[PDB]
């Protein structure tokens, strides 16, 4: 549904250095979240935005994510 592109093949279709800049974290951890051999999905609304979908058979999380409470 939408622009759900993956992690992977989505940086494939533009650039690592633009993905990474796209979801606000560093080149490093993004070839690791990458070159490494994880499974997620980006939902662009199209416009230009990104809802990273990461989904661990376990847990499905944004990342980066957010939890403004113990911390």
């Amino acid at each position: 549904m939408e622009q759900r592109i993956t992690l992977k093949d989505y940086a494939m279709r533009f650039g690592q250095t633009k993905t990474a800049k796209d979801l606000g974290v560093y080149q490093s951890a993004i070839n690791k979240a990458i070159h490494a051999g994880r499974k997620i999905f980006l939902t662009i609304n199209a416009d230009g935005s990104v809802y990273a979908e990461e989904v661990k058979d376990g847990e499905v999380k944004p990342f980066p994510s957010n939890k403004k409470t113990t911390a």
